[PDB]
């Protein structure tokens, strides 16, 4: 139960000692965050750790992740730890290996150039506005208001639209058959008693694709690819959608995106972008209400460069510096990835360090996020660190909230842009404000996504 | 059940329709050579079959065969197929792959040079006298001797002393516990019950890994390990053999070759050339008996170049080209390893054929050397195909019997030698003839070794 367990002794890397058969997960009872900070406290700049017979050797060293993310990324880091059962889901852009991976990423990178994005703006600021008036009438209510809800429902809208060209009002369709399927496609809890068992028995993987068993469930995947395969054979008879682009670039080098290949990238950019934006929008409404000062700043911000309430537009969005300071300051502190990972495909020495085939190399985000040793007070909020006084002393291989090189998140700017038109039209016309149910301070769960332990919620005040 | 099993009606290619979960492996009732005989016939130049769900082309064109095994081993057709829990067995040449396998050759060719080999023709030879000294007691006994049990004691003879300088009449010691385990290392039947199964439920592999089960009885693997650590340190307080050799090679560009791959090329040395060099000396010296002429012939020569019984040398050797042409038609008629495998590592389209990433390109070695079209009668037993006058007529990608390109069989001069010098003293010394037991004509077995249904017996009469 031990054949790989030794691996760290050996190469003088300390870290927790591992159990048989389980490694370090008992270790993970508090969470990803909370093991990732008592190791670096303890162990220093570079520690190992089992997850079952799976080493993972974790840096924190700006050079050596760069080294991992950026510079050996083509040749020794290129994909990320498999992660159970996936079908064929295995062609997604986040999941595909090395060279497939390198031509599912040139194909579909001319997707998200700037060009693209603004072209969509029109597209996400459309479901600004109905975030509002679904937001007025729960605020002429006056009754707390869950983030999770309100801004899930914009997410989805946002992805339907922008993905299929498919205008839902999600919080008034929750039985639309297209919102019910869509809404399943939930993040992954690693820690959760599947993935635990996978991560303690992954012999048994081959043994679910076998029975077509998924962890995307093939309930939803059916419903989707025949759906993809109905919008595929409408509008060829009869739009600016990711969909679209997609359906265009298969007409030109790299063979161009096949049929499935194309309906798993549709259904990654759902899972990649919808429960993660909604999270990290109700984590900077929580830090908006529990920091007035911030909120008001805001509010000032956004109606000098809109007056009168304007609709944002793109230009006016990359405008607003103190908006993306509170995003990114929000994003320090929480930054949902909580890991990057990459596997070391072959023995290396990246500073002075030799990394052994097979060995997850992981850069923990949230610790080095919350690192009294980059960070002034670091559990405090506090927007001005990213300050054009004060942003350039700031590491882009410590902050790493969408990761970093040639396999960063490839929806970046358009998450961003999808976030800030939301707060834009949210904060001209609604102050929030905290409730008793409002859990301050805000306690993360234990699981494995980072996530609050109770759900948010605030009350909604109409400014006018 | 079929979610493969479309693959070669979709490109177009010809073959025997599977069944669900088995493929088409129940065509293997009559063995691995029958199977390849039929489908070229049938199907003609290309066709493609399941091994449950793993795809199989086998090709049979020689423009193409050279770009699988020569042209682009290292960029595509790198690899064999993997065929079961293999343990640290994962590191012998012969299992390794891509880059790993390139190193282990790299470091161990410089063993296989003609320098190295005519400096073990002394160590050789002597057991030649140890055959010799064995078959006269059972030649003046008069009866029937068994090949597969003389000739199997020679050639552990000569892989106990020129793999670790141990050196012992296994004939006369059974129960040396050296003997017993090496005797052990048979080769693999992949059509008996276990490797079947294995084929039939490739998801099983891992979960036999975990438990250390092992297609190398972990019971002779320890043995040996534990041999060669003791041989290792015994030595070095106070020789010419493979291990000794790759001694050296630890003490120079690629790493050294650690202990543990030293030893599991020790083993794989013995399993690839203990029952092979066995096999083909029955299978020579059964069609010597089978054709007195050739017989005759053949010891005029021997005794043209060592004239008085001579002991044979590594120059004499090669001098003796009708004993070439007799080593060489054997082989054409029963090359033992039947097929030479390659997985195809990416989409490729050699020779106008597009080849799909995962499928298995087997090269049929069996049927090719028995075609009609390129052998004239051939079925019969003619080693004048390889007189110099007809040698050239000859395909070296039709006759493959050690393969071809950098993946070919590493020790086959080695073996060629061996068994020459082998032919040479049993020759010199004895005349073999058939009995009533002799299967006449010999019946290969149905199952997944190229060897007689049943073991061969000959009368074996002294020349003095
Ligand atoms: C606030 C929202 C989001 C955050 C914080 C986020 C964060 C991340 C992170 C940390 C990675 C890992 C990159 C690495 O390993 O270095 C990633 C990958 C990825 N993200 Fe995002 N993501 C967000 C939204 C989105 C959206 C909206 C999309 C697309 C519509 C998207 C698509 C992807 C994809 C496809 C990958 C895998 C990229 C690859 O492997 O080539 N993400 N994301
Ligand atoms: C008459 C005796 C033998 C025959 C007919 C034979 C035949 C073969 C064949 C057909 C291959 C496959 C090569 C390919 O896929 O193209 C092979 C590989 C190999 N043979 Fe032999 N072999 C014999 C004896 C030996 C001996 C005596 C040794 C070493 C002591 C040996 C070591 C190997 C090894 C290590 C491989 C794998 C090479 C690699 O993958 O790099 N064989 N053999
Ligand atoms: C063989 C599969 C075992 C399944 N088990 C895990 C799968 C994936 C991950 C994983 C992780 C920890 C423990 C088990 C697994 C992990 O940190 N990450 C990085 C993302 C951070 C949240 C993973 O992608
Ligand atoms: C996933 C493992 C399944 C096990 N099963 C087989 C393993 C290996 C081979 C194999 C073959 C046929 C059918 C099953 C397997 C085969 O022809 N060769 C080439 C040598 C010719 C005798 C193989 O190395």
């Amino acid at each position: 139960g031990t054949h790989s367990h030794g691996l760290f002794k050996k190469l003088g890397i300390p870290g927790p000692t591992p159990l048989p058969f389980l490694g370090n997960i008992l270790s993970y009872h508090k969470g990803f965050c909370m093991f990732d900070m008592e190791c670096h406290k303890k162990y220093g700049k570079v520690w190992g750790f089992y997850d079952g017979q799976q080493p993972v050797l974790a840096i924190t060293d700006p050079d050596m992740i760069k080294t991992v993310l950026v510079k050996e990324c083509y040749s020794v880091f290129t994909n990320r730890r498999p992660f159970g059962p996936v079908g064929f889901m295995k062609s997604a852009i986040s999941i595909a290996e090395d060279e497939e991976w390198k031509r599912l990423r040139s194909l579909l990178s001319p997707t998200f150039t700037s060009g693209k994005l603004k072209e969509m703006v029109p597209i996400i600021a459309q479901y600004g506005d109905v975030l509002v008036r679904n937001l007025r009438r729960e605020a002429e209510t006056g009754k707390p208001v869950t983030l999770k809800d309100v801004f899930g429902a914009y997410s989805m809208d946002v992805i339907t639209s922008t993905s299929f060209g498919v205008n839902i009002d999600s919080l008034n369709n929750p039985q639309d058959p297209f919102v019910e399927n869509t809404k399943k496609l939930l993040r992954f809890d690693f820690l959760d008693p599947f993935f635990l068992s996978i991560t303690v028995f992954p012999f048994l993987i081959p043994i679910l694709e076998v029975l077509n068993i998924c962890v995307f469930p093939r309930e939803v995947t059916n419903f989707l690819r025949k759906s993809v395969k109905r919008m595929k054979e409408s509008r060829l008879e009869d739009r600016v959608d990711f969909l679209q682009l997609m359906i265009d670039s298969q007409n030109s080098s790299h063979k161009a995106l096949s049929d499935l290949e194309l309906v798993a990238q549709s259904i990654i950019f759902i899972f990649a972008g919808y429960e993660t934006t909604s999270s990290v929008l109700s984590f900077i409404m929580y830090e908006l209400a529990t920091h007035p000062d911030v909120q008001q700043k805001l509010q000032e911000e956004i109606d000098a460069v809109l007056p009168n309430k304007a609709p944002p537009t793109y230009d006016t969005v990359l405008q607003m510096e103190y908006l993306d300071m509170v995003v990114n300051e929000t994003l320090r502190l929480f930054p949902i990835a909580m890991r990057l990972e990459r596997v070391c495909k072959k023995d290396v020495e990246i500073n002075g360090m030799f990394i052994p085939k097979g060995v997850v190399v992981m850069i923990p985000s949230y610790a080095l996020h919350r690192d009294p040793k980059y960070w002034t007070e670091p559990e405090k909020f506090l927007p001005e660190r990213f300050s054009k006084k004060n942003k350039d002393n700031i590491d882009p291989y410590i902050y790493t909230p969408f990761g970093s090189g040639p396999r960063n998140c490839i929806g970046m700017r358009f998450a961003l842009m999808n976030m800030k038109l939301a707060l834009i039209r949210v904060l001209q016309n609604f102050s929030f404000k905290p409730c008793k149910e409002t859990q301050i301070p805000l306690k993360l769960s234990l699981g494995g996504l980072l996530q609050p332990e109770k759900p948010v919620v605030l009350k909604v005040e109409s400014r006018d």
